[PDB]
């Protein structure tokens, strides 16, 4: 509970895009999304798969590439139009009607859409169900407080079977405020665990250079496969 109290408006986080603060962004993708990749797909075809707080995520790519449908959500429109511009691939707009002035970013593909606007706004679209969620940077990035509706969020948004593969980082909360946050086992058991059954399939030492600036000299990262109880 030591970063309980942190809240950080959409407004910095679109900052960050335009500043051009994004060491989050990780250019090679996830690496132990790339090892466990062809088992979690194993067996399956035309899944559709959400990212929530995608920024530019390279990885969405990967799904759209193997025939998957992909949609993410990401309040920063530079963020997406990086993305686009990245992956080298034509799109076009269209308005998110029940969330004036907000839009919808479709590439000409046909395989990947992104939501340009806040993931809280999302159960008044009719975004659907998903069977497949790939969450980085993204639970551990909301506001401490606004978990539980962000898993509240999550669980209206998977169908009747799902696989919801999600990452999150282990280091000392009082070195560091976030974001990322700190979300430890527990916090995860507390938000999924009556819907969820947990598997932890990997921890790995993820510390960089990069991890000084936060004053923590110690990094790990968990990979949990979450699935239906
Ligand atoms: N409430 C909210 N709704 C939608 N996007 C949000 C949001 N709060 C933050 N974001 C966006 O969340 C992202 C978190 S960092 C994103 C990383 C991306 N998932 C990756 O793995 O590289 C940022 O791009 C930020 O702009």
């Amino acid at each position: 509970e030591v970063q309980k109290n942190q809240v950080l408006t959409l407004e910095e986080w679109q900052d960050k895009w335009v500043n051009g603060k994004t060491a989050f962004h990780q250019e090679q993708g996830h690496q132990l999304l790339k090892k466990h990749l062809d088992t979690f797909l194993k067996g399956k075809s035309g899944l559709r798969v959400f990212f929530p707080l995608c920024g530019k995520a390279v990885e969405m790519k990967w799904f759209a590439d193997r025939g998957h449908s992909v949609v993410g959500v990401e309040i920063s429109e530079l963020g997406i139009q990086e993305f686009f511009t990245e992956q080298n691939l034509s799109y076009s707009e269209e308005p998110i009607t029940e969330i004036p002035g907000t839009k919808v970013f479709k590439s000409s593909s046909g395989n990947i859409s992104l939501y340009c606007c806040s993931i809280f706004d999302l159960p008044r679209t009719n975004i659907g169900k998903f069977d497949m969620i790939w969450d980085r940077g993204a639970l551990v990035a909301i506001n401490p407080g606004d978990r539980k509706c962000y898993a509240d969020t999550m669980f209206s948004l998977l169908g009747k079977k799902f696989q919801y593969l999600l990452c999150v980082l282990s280091y000392d909360p009082t070195k560091h405020p976030g974001p990322p946050f700190y979300v430890p086992h527990a916090e995860i058991e507390r938000l999924f665990g009556k819907i969820c059954n947990i598997r932890c399939l990997e921890k790995v030492d993820a510390f960089e250079e990069r991890h000084k600036s936060w004053g923590i000299d110690c990094l790990f990262e968990k990979l949990y496969l979450l699935t239906e109880k």
